[PDB]
């Protein structure tokens, strides 16, 4: 049999097809912009479970792709012993022009299970068991002059997805609670060492940081900000940032965090974003009045008023901190009373 592609230039999968004379298909896990994944048995290693990343058999994607393989060596070195909770690579190769790599078997990312449950959030218990283990995670690598860069639910997986479905207590419908919260990190192919070139902009919108849109350079702190919206996000289930634009990002930020600090403002050579030292927009346009219909001070979106809510928000605003410099660090984060919560296994990694 030929080896086809798409036009998009997606390898055509076929279950009972075998790659490297070693990896049979089992099943289809997803499609995204970057190719495919796919669930394989490994026969050279005990027909154990793979899921295999497989690359579109396109030059700028293959050059991403290789990349990615080169960055996945680099943190093993650091790890060898696979403590830190990310998704390391097991075997990479060139198939026909589509870059392959090999990963851990994993369940649902925690979007797709989000979006699963319609879109109702995980409990407090949960969000601060993976908040611990994100936080853990990432200090890991910036300790290890790295930054991830690229931080959001859909890269987020939980080692096992299986649930149990509860009958909500407050609301006529039924819920998924993940039966086991274990989480793990992965894609790695925009994580950038501190000695490496530093593009302008980085990270997926809704994640991304006001140091990063007003185009003042970026390190670590942007992952601290991306995992506090990630935070937000599992608590309520909807984006802390639904925006498409930075003029409405900003403000947003503003409405929901108060005013961006001026020693930024002055700095930045965005000044398109700013008239007499404050931002600048439309409040009549369809995204103004969006914002101010929506957007709200964060501690009017929590839940409960319990103790455990209270230091769950005091976290997350540390971690959305405007100024990448007074925002808290992962060390620090991992210091904070929200954590107090854990039970003991959940602090021990014995999940
Ligand atoms: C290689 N894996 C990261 C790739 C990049 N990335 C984050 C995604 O593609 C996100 O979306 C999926 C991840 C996925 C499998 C399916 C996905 O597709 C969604 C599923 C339903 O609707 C379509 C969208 N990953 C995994 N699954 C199981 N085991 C795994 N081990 C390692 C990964 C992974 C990371």
């Amino acid at each position: 049999r030929s080896v086809e592609d798409d036009k998009e230039g997606h390898l055509v999968c076929r279950i009972g097809d075998w790659l490297q004379e070693r990896y049979e298909i089992v099943g289809n896990l997803g499609e995204g912009t970057f190719g495919k994944v796919v669930e394989c048995l490994d026969h050279a290693r005990g027909k154990s479970q793979v899921a295999l990343k497989i690359i579109r058999n396109v030059g700028k994607y293959r050059e991403a792709a290789r990349l990615e393989i080169n960055v996945l060596k680099k943190i093993k070195e650091k790890d060898k012993e696979n403590k830190f909770l990310c998704v390391l690579m097991s075997d990479w190769f060139n198939f026909h022009g589509h870059m392959c790599i090999a990963f851990e078997l994993l369940g649902k990312n925690t979007f797709e299970f989000l979006k699963e449950n319609n879109f109702q959030p995980y409990p407090l218990p949960h969000v601060r068991h993976m908040a611990y283990q994100l936080c853990h995670a990432l200090r890991f690598l910036h300790e290890n002059q790295l930054t991830h860069t690229d931080l959001k639910p859909e890269n987020i997986l939980f080692v096992n997805s299986e649930f149990e479905t509860l009958y909500n207590e407050h609301k006529s419908c039924e819920e998924k609670s993940v039966k086991n919260t274990s989480i793990r990190v992965a894609d790695f192919g925009s994580a950038t060492f501190d000695h490496e070139h530093h593009t302008t902009i980085v990270a997926t919108r809704h994640y991304r940081p006001p140091e990063v849109i007003l185009e003042l350079g970026w390190a670590q702190p942007c992952d601290v900000w991306s995992i506090g919206c990630i935070l937000f996000e599992y608590y309520r289930g909807f984006t802390l940032f639904q925006t498409h634009e930075n003029r409405e990002h900003l403000v947003m930020m503003e409405k929901i965090l108060g005013p961006i600090p001026s020693h930024m403002i002055h700095r930045t050579r965005k000044q398109k974003y700013f008239y007499k030292g404050g931002l600048v927009w439309d409040e009549n346009s369809s995204d103004g009045r969006y914002v101010k219909e929506n957007c709200k001070p964060l501690k009017s979106y929590m839940l409960q008023d319990s103790l455990e809510h209270v230091q769950l928000f005091d976290l997350m605003r540390r971690m959305l901190e405007f100024d990448p410099a007074q925002r808290i660090t992962l060390a620090e984060a991992l210091l904070h009373p929200f954590f107090a919560g854990l039970t003991p296994e959940e602090r021990s990694f014995h999940t």
